[PDB]
């Protein structure tokens, strides 16, 4: 569990084989799409499958939400996936 109140909130990451790292923000899973040298852009994984177009953008140890998710998150599927990172 995770309870603290700080102006700077720290930042949650995954990597997964052939296809790049994953970014862990509000129980979601989201891929870098593009890098602004400074800024890092992201989309929800489940763009493709969810057809989720929720994109986010993380700088330094913080996240930036651009639009909603059209799905539920999956505490069970996101836990699954982080297994195989921890091993
Ligand atoms: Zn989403």
């Amino acid at each position: 569990g995770s309870s603290g109140s700080s102006g700077l909130r720290p930042l949650e990451f995954l990597r997964t084989s052939l296809g790049g790292r994953f970014l862990v923000h509000e129980s979601f899973l989201y891929r870098k799409e593009k890098a602004a040298g400074e800024k890092v852009y992201w989309m929800c994984r489940d763009q493709a499958r969810l057809g989720c177009r929720s994109r986010a953008i993380t700088q330094g140890h913080r996240i930036m939400v651009m639009r909603s998710h059209c799905h539920q998150p999956d505490l069970a599927g996101l836990e699954a996936l982080r297994q195989r990172e921890r091993l």
